[PDB]
This record gives C-alpha cells, structure tokens and sequence, in this order.
C-alpha cells in the first residue's frame, strides 16, 4: 500500500484551467464528463476483477458501441485538443481528472484526484455489455449493478444523486430532459426534486419516463423513482434530501472510489497541483 506523492508529468494547474475554460463555454460539456468517467469505470466487476475500468478502455471496439455509452464519443471527442496539448497524460487520468474538474466548476465537492490510469491499447481488455444499469429496470436491478461495482447503498445512492447535474437526450438514450431545474449546479437538487413532485407518465416519450406535476419540465427515469419505492434507498435519499453537506462529502469518498477501482500504482499530487 503506502502513499506515494509526485508532480504528474504534464501541467496539473494549466489542465484544470483549460478543462474550467472548455465549462465555461459550454456547460453542457460538464455533466457529459461526469457521465464519460462513471461509464468507463461503471464495466467493473469487483468478483470477476474484469471490465478494465479506469483504462480509457472505452476508445475501442466493442465497449465504445454499447447502448449505454451512446453519446459518448461527443465527450471523448472534446477532450482530444487537451490529449495533444498534454501529451503525457493517459486518456484515462484526462476523463477522470476533467470529471472531477466538472464537479467542483458547478459548485460540487472539491473532490480528491490521483493520476497513474494506464491506456487500453486494444479491444481484448473490454468486458461484456450488460455491466452498465438499465434505466427501464428498478431497484433490484439497480442494487445488483452496484453491488457487482463493490458500492454499498449509501455509495449507490450518493452516486445515483449525479443527476442532480445533466440531462437526458433522445438521440442518444431514448429519454429526454433535465432531473432538476438547475442543471449546471452539482447539490442535493436530485433528492429534493425526486421528493417535492409528484411523479406521473410522460405520454410523449416512446421509452417509459416520468415528468413532475408541478411544471413537467423534469424527468426521471423507472431506475431513479425506483430510489422512492425501496424502503432502504429512500431512507437514505431522505437524509441526502435533509443535508446537502452530507450528500456532497458522500458523494466525493464515492466518486473517488469509482474513478479508482481496478487501478494499481496511482500517484497523490504535491500540495499545490492538487
Ligand atoms: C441507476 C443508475 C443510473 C442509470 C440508469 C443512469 C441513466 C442515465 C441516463 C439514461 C442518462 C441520460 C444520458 C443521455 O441521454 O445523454 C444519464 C445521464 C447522466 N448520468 Fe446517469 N444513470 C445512472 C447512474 C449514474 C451515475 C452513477 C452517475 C455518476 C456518478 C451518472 C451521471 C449522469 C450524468 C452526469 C448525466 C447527464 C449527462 C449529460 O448531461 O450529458 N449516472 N444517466
Ligand atoms: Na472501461
Ligand atoms: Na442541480
């Protein structure tokens, strides 16, 4: 084990500014990053020790064409220019480092980030489809996802509350609209919303969704209200709903862990970069 602390071999401080600029015109870009780093660590199985997450792995074929990463390539696209700007940082240090950028850009949780992801060179290491949650399926189907990742409920829920930021687009799941009415803010918002409406169908959209009755500009997806109707998901939702705080620093200890299962060898930066 053992801490080891060293300066990465690009420029920590001019990246971070770099990924800020890239939010600031264009904001939508944030919550995309957050989604593109929780998919290329979401193929791990903590039993199998397969998937290789955490390895940019889903540059290739077949991982890059699952229906669970579809849209995607919009986020590994956006991040290229940086690749050749910062040479020596591995795609997979870039998607996890501009994800946790993202979340402390939208008000989120300054959450920590050590750098020694090594790049898949081919497809062979791509795990099998399926490793991703349905978002049709409910909280069985969610709890097995989570637990075949190695999270407990209250990382699962913690983790879940993301779409507080974000949205949802036809092209590229078949669901459509933002979970919250501040979409580029990174809070509890998720679990306020989820129990301050009233969930009802969407007539509108082909995939089965829910809009709230107050205004029908939100939505959630079957998996999300699934968090309402498990007695234990909703007891913990209900105490990230109460204390903003508490779900920030919830979320920061998961989220590092996702960006981090699989991985070996990873680097604290020096207190400056960091
Ligand atoms: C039950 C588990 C989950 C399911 C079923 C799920 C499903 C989805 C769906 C279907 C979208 C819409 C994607 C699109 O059309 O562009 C989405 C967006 C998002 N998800 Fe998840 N998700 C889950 C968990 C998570 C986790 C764990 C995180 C991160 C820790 C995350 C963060 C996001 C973000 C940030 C967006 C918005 C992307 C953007 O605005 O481009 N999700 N999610
Ligand atoms: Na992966
Ligand atoms: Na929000």
């Amino acid at each position: 084990g053992r801490k080891v602390t060293e300066a990465p071999p690009f420029d920590v401080n001019s990246l971070r500014r770099d990924i800020e600029e890239i939010l600031s015109e264009d904001m939508s870009k944030g919550p995309l990053f957050v989604r593109l780093a929780w998919h290329e660590a979401g193929s791990w199985d903590c039993r199998k020790k397969d998937g290789s997450p955490n390895s940019a792995s889903m540059r290739f074929h077949p991982e890059c064409s699952y229906a669970g990463n579809k849209g995607l390539d919009k986020g590994r696209n956006a991040l290229e220019s940086l690749k050749k700007k910062y040479p020596k940082i591995s795609y997979a240090d870039l998607w996890s480092f501009a994800a946790v950028v993202s979340i402390e850009a939208m008000g989120g949780p300054e959450i920590p980030w050590r750098w020694g992801r090594v790049d898949a060179k081919d497809g062979s290491v791509c795990g099998p489809d399926g490793r991703l949650p349905d978002a049709s399926r409910m909280q069985d189907h969610v709890r097995d996802v989570f637990s075949r990742l190695g999270f407990n409920d209250e990382e699962t829920v913690a983790l879940i509350g993301a779409h507080t930021c974000g949205e949802c687009h036809l092209e590229n799941t078949g669901y459509v609209g933002p979970f919250t009415h501040d979409k580029y803010g990174f809070d509890n918002s998720f679990f306020t919303e989820l129990f301050g409406n009233e969930w009802m169908l969407n007539p509108n959209v082909k995939k089965m969704q829910f809009m709230d009755k107050t205004t029908n500009r939100l939505m959630m997806l079957p998996a999300d209200v699934s968090i309402l109707l498990d007695d234990k998901y909703r007891s913990i939702a209900k105490k990230y709903a109460d204390d903003n705080d508490y779900f920030c620093n919830a979320f920061s200890k998961a989220y590092q862990k996702l960006l981090e299962v699989g991985t070996t060898d990873l680097k604290s930066l020096p207190a400056e970069s960091k």
